[PDB]
């Protein structure tokens, strides 16, 4: 209950930076996560989204100064088999824990070195 | 009516050039034709069995003197999104008329350099 966590939706991974600048200058945040599950579907080229996704959300938080965590994954086969389908539940499921651990530990860690 | 076609089941694309060795040697047929869909599915490596899959099929017309005619295709990606799905399936429609315009044509070229 000491950290309260508030969910904002978005209709894809390339309008994760935008948002996350917004809601980093408006304050009240000590730290934001953005998720999500880029895939290749075998018809266009998807680096180029992810690129300009990573790159964009460490020059927001280089911007203003507030951690941004990064939990959009790539993987590298995904042709959607019910395998991978079973697999990436749990793989992203431990992910979820992992970035709850760093987010906490960079907190404290920023508010430590601030003193 | 001049031609007549027998279909012949095999579990998959390697178990094809034995079976057709063994429907050249028993004699009957003009000519061979061995259809297959031999897809990367994500998780293992596919180039080995096409390209054993292939070079049987030309030893073995080479060793019993039948034509054999290669309907096995590789495409360059297939996630199963339904889009390929529903364009796969004319696509081999088109293969299909496309091998028994080549099949007709090789074996009246070959029986006309016989004489």
């Amino acid at each position: 209950g000491s950290v309260e966590v508030e969910i904002f939706d978005v209709p894809g991974a390339y309008e994760i930076p935008l948002h996350a600048k917004t809601l980093a200058r408006t304050g009240r945040y000590a730290a934001i996560v953005g998720a999500a599950f880029v895939i290749d579907g075998g018809i266009y080229r998807h680096d180029f989204v992810a690129t300009a996704v990573i790159n964009g959300m460490m020059q927001v938080q280089l911007e203003t100064e507030v951690p941004v965590l990064s939990v959009v994954l790539t993987p590298h086969h995904f042709h959607e088999s019910k395998e991978h389908h079973d697999f990436f539940h749990a793989h992203f499921k431990v992910k979820g824990v992992e970035a709850a651990h760093a987010a906490l530990q960079i907190v404290s860690e920023r508010s430590r070195i601030a003193a």
